[PDB]
């Protein structure tokens, strides 16, 4: 099996280790974070979000028993100092946000680790892949990143539109929970005002890079896609609202169906698709990273469209996060 190192036990870090237990072919086996194991026990044990963990935790001697298995916990700040090999690390997923440089990720791989997945967009040319838009691409590099979770969400929605009816041109809104980033009432945020202010209270303008990187991943939209965001008093789950103009004329029916068939083909287990009557909180746990609305959508004329896709913010991005870690892993 892969055996996984997670550096950082943020949002993200918990999330992808909760996702692990599931799986057959990864499991993790170390955590590095500025946190005891009995406090790092406590937050994986008890989650506002995501409810109690489906699992055995319990601490004895500095490390995590968790379902059984002994998992090492270390608070060392210089990455490359962790000493992956002695727990015999495959592949580190670097979730502290702080090194998405190849120099910064680099030194897990000084440290004794064979690959690192970042998991937020890289920061230099670092390559980013995201499942149903580029997996494929992969060239056993040794250093990669699984985009952002906006990314992830639009990504293979555009796929699909654009290999069925081409897009000349779009502009995407996310509606987008809550994160970590924010503050509980009106504080300081300097490099970004808007989002220092009370995020319980506020719909909040915020800067998104994910459209144009979605350029990145599939080239063929480079120049044709970017966005904005508004941070909204949710907790998790977003939803992105892609306006499209299209080459080939498409019904709105054409547009339903060729998702749907995506959904169900090519792009099974990533891109879902709904008919039904939802909300936000009918994603929280999602594992898809898009799933179309269908009756949400408003089309203008038949090149002129308004396209809804739910995303947990959380979830789905996690479980891709493995996803990726097992696929540069082949």
């Amino acid at each position: 099996t892969i055996k996984v190192g997670i550096n950082g036990f943020g949002r993200i870090g918990r999330i992808v280790f909760r996702a692990a237990q599931k799986r057959s072919d990864i499991e993790i086996v170390a955590i590095n974070d500025l946190l005891d194991a009995d406090y790092m026990a406590y937050m994986l044990k008890y989650d506002s979000t995501h409810g109690r963990f489906d699992g055995t935790v319990e601490v004895k001697d500095g490390h995590l028993i968790v379902n059984g298995k002994k998992i090492r916990v270390t608070a060392e700040r210089d990455p490359a100092n962790l000493k992956w090999d002695e727990v015999g690390v495959d592949v580190v997923a670097e979730a502290t946000g702080l090194f998405l440089t190849d120099e910064t990720a680099r030194k897990h791989i000084t440290a004794g680790a064979k690959k690192v997945v970042m998991t937020g967009p890289s920061k230099d040319n670092t390559p980013m892949f995201v499942k149903g838009a580029n997996f494929d691409k992969y060239a056993g590099q040794d250093i990669v990143s699984n985009a952002s979770c906006t990314t992830n969400c639009l990504a293979p929605l555009a796929k699909v539109i654009n290999d069925n009816f081409g897009i000349i041109e779009g502009l995407m809104t996310t509606v987008h929970a809550t994160t970590a980033t924010q503050k509980t009432v009106d504080g300081p945020s300097h490099k970004d005002w808007r989002g220092g202010r009370g995020a319980s209270q506020n719909i909040i303008p915020s800067s998104t890079g994910a459209a144009k990187a979605v350029g990145k991943v599939l080239p063929e939209l480079n120049g044709k896609l970017t966005g904005m965001a508004f941070r909204v008093p949710t907790p998790n789950v977003s939803v992105v609202d892609l306006t499209v103009r299209l080459e080939k004329a498409a019904t709105y029916e054409q547009i339903k169906a060729a998702v749907k068939a995506a959904a169900e083909g090519e792009m099974k287990g990533v891109l879902g698709y709904t008919e039904d009557d939802v909300v936000s909180t009918d994603f929280n746990g999602e594992v898809c990273t898009s799933v179309f609305d269908a009756k949400a959508g408003i089309a203008l004329n038949d090149n002129f469209v308004k396209l809804v896709s739910w995303y947990d913010n959380e979830t789905g991005y996690s479980n891709k996060v493995l996803d990726l870690i097992a696929h540069i892993s082949k």
